[PDB]
């Protein structure tokens, strides 16, 4: 894990963060001309932990894997907002404390300026290619669109060419759960000893709904009670214990400032934004780039994929019983797309 | 056109629990038959009421010419047990004086249903021609066909499943936590304290008026742009939540949402697959092709296992398709009217 230093960076909306710093970690070696670069850009809540023994696309980055790191140099930031080394809204102000709810609202054209300054400060100019599902299929859209120059293939996975009604719906409610919080304190709860876990759980339980195919979600759970428990009684339902652990693991390990600022990203993301619109910025597209979906994906549907596929200049369908969780899961139908990816590159 | 309440007596609950002194408050449309054969019961859902015509929540069915014409039919609501307009719940007063509030017990569909038969008795009705019902009226209107057939002659039964599934108790259950995680909500008993959990209740219903509708209408009506700072679709999720605040109780919320996640009709019954083939009544089922919360894999398996084809509602609404789509939801009313008479 290296920090980065990018000084001062002007956002999209004027506003300026001062001394920007972005974590990066790497993955194979960089070759003499620097032409084996493969950016992978994570999803809300992961980070620059890629792979490891644990990395959260441990299964397509390494020897011998889909992004096969005895050829390729695999490079993963924190995104700009996070929490895990990059600046953030714990990250300090130059008064000294949190910025907090000081910290600007961040897009994901920010997110992708500053992955690049900090490859630029890395002596990076060029990238073979950007891998992103979810928020980072966002940033690998955006990155393709907007600096078409500076890389050759992308691979754009279980996003759309902009934020749908349902998805700023669920997640301007999942900030409202967050701040109606008590500890939130208008995001200034850094180092007061409190924070909102209890919002952030909430949101977090209905997150992860939006992230699961329904089905499957039936097949896994039904409508078992909780071992020993009747909820006749007060007991809990066998996918209701579930939700509260999966609430509770996220608080264990994620800042609900950034999780707010992360998600405001989502809800502005719009390619056509300043470029004509949604269908005029999808055919200016000039780097070839491989598109995938999952069929049970109730997040980001497959119809938004297919609008990509169709727009800029076929759609790759996985069946898939995980829904927007598919991009995370399907392990070798995502190898046999990244593979596809880097064959454009090379 | 005017509220009556109807005092049933003590009801043991499928839990065992005991409330002495249970009233079911009851609205009715059209005069009743000499023979009193031409009762249709109207099953609300979770925040509906008794009041389904003016307006009323299903005002477009019921009235003179409706697809539940009141100048031959007795169309009747109750609020179900555990509601908060006229029935027993959470926030009517337990016999020492104070709301029932924590002390409420776990109410079941099926204890709902043996409620309204008991109005109905005690209203000297002991035979309906048809229940009919969308939703958790859906989930009732199932369980009184399957529990007690000698009871109705033709069910109406719209945009829901056999049990509760994963995804529904999911988004139920989470929804009560956000309710119980309001400061306010004081273990359900702030009845009485100038208190109320509105927070909570808000975010329980954003989330699930959400669950309600479908995806691509949502974005043809708001897509990302701005209100006239919030989203158009968030001011519209925040009026939703303000609306509901505004007439309903959170206990009652929580009360009712419990019932709907331990819907299933299989239970103490050898299972979903032989409670629904023991169907002994003539039923019309019918889903919505863009329901998210009981999608149309829930309607089909219904009809394929139910003695009785799947009715396929074509419709951008979501699962709110069952109250906007007045004209196909007429359509299989009428439907199930003529197998009743
Ligand atoms: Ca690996
Ligand atoms: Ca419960
Ligand atoms: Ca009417
Ligand atoms: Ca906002
Ligand atoms: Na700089
Ligand atoms: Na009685």
């Amino acid at each position: 894990l290296g920090i980065v230093d990018i000084g001062a960076l002007t956002l999209e909306s004027g506003a300026v963060i001062d001394n920007v710093q972005i974590a990066v970690e790497r993955w194979g070696e960089l070759s003499p001309s620097r032409d084996n670069v493969v950016v992978v850009l994570h999803a809300l809540t992961g980070d620059s932990h890629v792979a490891g023994p644990p990395g959260w696309w441990d299964g397509v980055v390494g020897p011998g894997a889909a992004i096969d790191t005895r050829r390729w140099c695999a490079i993963a930031t924190n995104v700009l907002g996070g929490c895990r080394g990059s600046t953030g809204p714990g990250s300090l102000h130059p008064d000294g404390k949190a910025w907090g709810s000081r910290f600007p609202a961040v897009t994901v054209r920010d997110q992708v300026r500053a992955d690049l300054a900090a490859l630029n400060a890395m002596g990076i100019h060029q990238v073979a290619a950007v891998v992103g599902g979810s928020m980072g299929g966002a940033r690998a859209l955006e990155w393709v669109i907007g600096h078409p120059e500076t890389v050759r293939a992308g691979l754009i996975l279980a996003v759309g060419a902009r934020a749908t009604a349902d998805q700023i719906g669920t997640q301007s409610t999942q900030v409202a759960a967050i701040k109606a919080d008590p500890n939130w304190q208008n995001g200034d709860y850094y180092g007061t000893g409190l924070k909102p876990d209890v919002g952030l759980q909430i949101a977090r339980r209905f997150a992860h709904l939006t992230y699961r195919g329904e089905v499957e979600l039936d097949t896994r759970f039904g409508n078992a009670p909780q071992d020993d428990e009747n909820p006749l009684l007060g007991g809990r339902y066998a996918v209701e214990s579930y939700l509260e652990y999966q609430g509770r693991k996220l608080v264990d390990r994620f800042d609900a400032g950034t999780y707010v600022t992360l998600t405001d990203s989502l809800s502005s993301h719009d390619v056509g934004r300043g470029r004509g619109g949604v269908e005029a910025a999808l055919r200016s597209c000039e780097v070839p780039v491989v598109v995938g979906g999952f069929t049970s994906d109730r997040l980001y549907p497959l119809r938004l994929q297919e609008e990509l596929a169709e727009l800029m200049p076929g759609l790759n369908v996985v069946e898939s019983i995980y829904g927007h969780d598919g991009f995370l899961i399907e392990t070798e139908a995502v190898g046999k797309l990244i593979r596809q990816t880097l064959e454009l590159a090379s």
